[PDB]
DNA sequence: CACCTTCCAGGAATTCTTTGGCCTGCAC
DNA sequence: GGTGCAGGCCAAAGAATTCCTGGAAGGT
């Protein structure tokens, strides 16, 4: 179905997908090592939609229906990588993915000049896949004892149009009930983003570009990983909220976005206080997130 | 029959979600 | 014979994501 706008593709890649660059020895006599470049997304069934609107946009990969329970996007025909390339150059992107994205481009201009197939080839590429991702494995470290540091990448969020598209990747909304004696059953909104440490930087860009939030550590329990949520009630239904609703989320976390909203316009009305309304935000909680069942 | 590329399917490691509960300090 | 609540904190678990790999089908 229909294709997503730049920015938005953009940004769910920065949450989502992954861009490798595979260096395999010839299993024929020929001494040599046969290079494969490769960006491939996997998500849930439930999202299996996205992935086709990934490619009704580039229009090239293709995508795989597997019995994991998910849904595969794969682009490694050389010359449809210029696609991708072309789209990461005119809107690039600001996580530590980056980075990896730019080794990506590096090592497509190595094999460009068809010298990949050269000893030259092998020893360029090498050099660049033990930068990017988990480096070399064992064998390739064997066969090259080279030297190979990372300095983090610090990048400024560009646009609202990005954040619809990342947080579509890994945001969440979040309906808190805690239900003293009293009996009540209080309601809370919490939007929460899930990071590596690595990406501290963009976590401290969202406060800013955001103008509201916390981030929380999560160090014990090692992920590393840190948080940044937002649970104040005057900044998520006059700052999230209307972001989130100029520059529509995709996926099925949209669906969830929009039950999100359901509750907070009941929390605004005062409506959370009386049992009826009450019930009406539960069964809401009940049904999106994982309740929800498609 | 051979090189080489593009594809599929499998799978282990781990990074996300998604999920709660506890705490505190104002307003009143 | 302070207390209710909103705005914060503390974290866990598994599963959705991150990476990689083996094997083989398409083009020359
Ligand atoms: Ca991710
Ligand atoms: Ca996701």
């Amino acid at each position: 179905r229909e294709s997503i706008n730049p920015w938005i593709l953009t940004g769910f890649t920065d949450a989502e997908g992954s861009f490798m660059l595979r260096i395999r020895n010839t299993n024929n006599r020929s001494v040599g090592y046969y290079t494969s470049l490769v960006f491939e997304i996997t998500l849930h069934n439930k999202d299996k939609s996205i992935l086709e609107n990934i490619q009704s946009t580039w229009k090239v990969g293709t995508i795989n229906n597997r019995g994991d329970g998910t849904a595969r996007l794969s682009v490694t025909r050389f010359e449809d990588l210029k696609v991708i390339i072309d789209h990461f150059e005119k809107y690039p992107l600001i996580t530590q993915k980056l980075g990896d994205y730019k080794l990506f481009k590096q090592a497509f201009s190595v094999m460009e000049n068809k010298e990949h197939l050269k000893e030259n080839g092998i020893k360029e590429l090498v050099r660049i896949k033990a930068k990017m991702n988990w480096g070399l494995n064992d064998e390739l470290k064997k066969a090259f004892p080279e030297n190979i540091e990372r300095p983090l990448i610090n990048k400024n969020i560009p646009n609202l149009k990005w954040l619809a598209g990342f947080t579509s990747g890994e945001g969440t909304f979040y309906v808190h009930l805690a239900k003293e004696a009293s009996g009540k059953v209080y309601v809370r909104l919490r939007f929460i983003i899930g990071q590596h440490i690595r990406d501290k930087n963009l976590m401290n860009s969202l406060i800013t570009y955001l103008g509201c939030g916390t981030i929380q550590e999560k160090n014990r329990s090692k992920g590393s990983m840190l948080h940044f949520i937002v649970t104040k009630f005057s900044d998520i239904n006059d700052k999230i909220i209307p972001v989130f609703q100029e520059n529509t989320l995709i996926g099925v976390k949209l669906e969830d976005f929009e039950d999100w909203c359901k509750v907070a316009k009941l929390i605004e009305e005062k409506k959370h206080l009386t049992e009826s309304g009450l019930d009406e935000i539960k069964k809401i909680k009940l049904n999106m997130n994982k309740g929800r069942v498609f």
